[PDB]
């Protein structure tokens, strides 16, 4: 498996694009990996066509997709017209799909599925999104399980956060949206507040600490 | 690390209540960990409060929920009671906080925060989620930096998937919200998913197979 803040692997994979050198392909660039079970099936069908209809989403934040199965390559041609077909969106598949077929980003990756396996008992990958930086390493994962399509929404909602957080010297609350307001790291000095983030709050606790700090969001 | 399917280890913490040997506080039940980087944080007590909020909402599905950062239990004691006034919520904390002091948890669950450490460079843990099952196994997890508040929303959508999958052979699609049509499992035939989802619609697709099958949220 890998940990957040581990350089992110940079693999040779073939995919619906050809040969790809991870590292090479993501570039100076976001980047979102994410894995599904299997080709021809209806959840991650409706996980990948949910994906190109939020193409321009991702694209508006400088993010490339990019997706993983172990299936062969000519699964993922014939298969991608379903998922073009059930998204409504007309036009070319807007990211790539890997074929994971030795398993070893599966392995590696530690996104291997407990209970689905090929008919032979071969491995397949679970439902995981690794968050990628421009510099390579792994800021944010999920691993959902083949029974549990995974919410986009909420995906796009971190990416937003890390963004803004790389950026300014904020973290995001529990449940935020963009245009909440943030709290002031606990890092920050009351000092280097001041001019930081004028318009702060310091709301009172029992424990008398001043660390409660409420910050309208940075234009960014 | 830790995989989705592996046993969960039995593992032996000091917390808010004492010693815990974990299996021995699960017992029979869904269980929920999460973990956070620290005490007296702001991100922190927004979501152990918001957890507060929504204890009764793990109660009512059965789930069993339980803290964790790798500071001492004495400051945890502390600290409950500004979460506890974020809240909103009188009476007593409803859930433990395990301390971590050792770090042997955070690295054993590869939750090792990126970017937080002490002052003297000591690791502290990210804003980790666990969902065990009765089976003591690894169902799902997140892994969430110090940055970026998780939506606990997402994690009640996700037990209810869990749940309902577990008793029906139908998976959760893209942004399923429960209430909403599932998609039965590819492994059953045509004649097992005729008898089991009598309003199964089975949705053509260019690739002429007969996968993309929904049915209205099946008795639950």
């Amino acid at each position: 498996g890998i940990t957040l803040g581990e350089v992110f692997p940079n693999f040779e994979a073939d995919s619906t694009i050809g040969k790809l050198k991870f590292h090479d392909w993501l570039g100076n660039s976001w980047g979102v990996l994410f894995s599904h079970p299997r080709d021809f099936t209806p959840v991650s069908t409706t996980e990948l066509g949910r994906v190109i209809q939020l193409e321009g989403d991702f694209k508006k934040r400088g993010v490339k997709l990019i997706a993983l199965s172990c299936d062969n390559v000519a699964d993922h041609k014939e298969w991608s017209e379903d998922v073009k077909c059930l998204s409504g969106v007309k036009g070319d598949m807007p990211y790539p799909i890997i074929a994971d077929e030795t398993r070893e980003l599966a392995v590696k990756l530690g996104m291997v599925d407990p209970d689905e396996r090929t008919s032979t008992g071969m491995p397949l990958t679970c439902r995981a999104v690794f968050i990628i930086g421009p510099d390579k390493k792994l800021k944010l994962s999920i691993l959902y399980p083949a029974t549990t399509g995974r919410n986009f929404s909420e995906i796009l909602r971190v990416i937003d956060s890390l963004q803004l957080t790389a950026q300014k010297k904020v973290a995001t609350p529990a449940d935020w949206q963009p245009g909440d307001r943030c709290m002031v790291v606990p890092g920050v000095s009351a000092e280097e507040a001041k001019t930081l983030f004028p318009n702060m709050e310091v709301k009172a606790v029992p424990s008398g600490k001043g660390y409660l700090r409420y910050t309208p969001q940075p234009k960014s």
